[PDB]
């Protein structure tokens, strides 16, 4: 099975309470990770509840942190937001 989610409610989870982003079509939750963060909270707090898609591959992240983002992944955007 799968579970997903609208964009809609990926944009409510925008803080350091809970926050959610979306890559490619799936959806992360890096809520403890935004103090482990190599690049800083900051960077992702900005980029919080939408598709960070872009961001995450312009700044040129290594295939050390490509394996690791997929330990945060909750679900998938649902397809009738892709
Ligand atoms: C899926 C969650 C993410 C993980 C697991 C992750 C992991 C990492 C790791 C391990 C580094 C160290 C350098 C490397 O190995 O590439 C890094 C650097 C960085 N990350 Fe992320 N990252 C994530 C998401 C993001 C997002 C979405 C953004 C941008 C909106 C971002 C922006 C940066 C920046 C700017 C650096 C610093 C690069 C530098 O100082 O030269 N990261 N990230």
């Amino acid at each position: 099975a799968v579970k997903y989610y609208t964009l809609e409610e990926i944009q409510k989870h925008n803080n350091s309470k809970s926050t959610w982003l979306i890559l490619h079509y799936k959806v992360y939750d890096l809520t403890k990770f935004l103090e482990e963060h190599p690049g800083g909270e900051e960077v992702l707090r900005e980029q919080a509840g939408g598709d960070a898609t872009e961001n995450w591959e312009d700044v040129g992240h290594s295939t050390d942190a490509r394996e690791l983002s997929k330990t945060f992944i909750i679900g998938e955007l649902h397809p009738d937001d892709r």
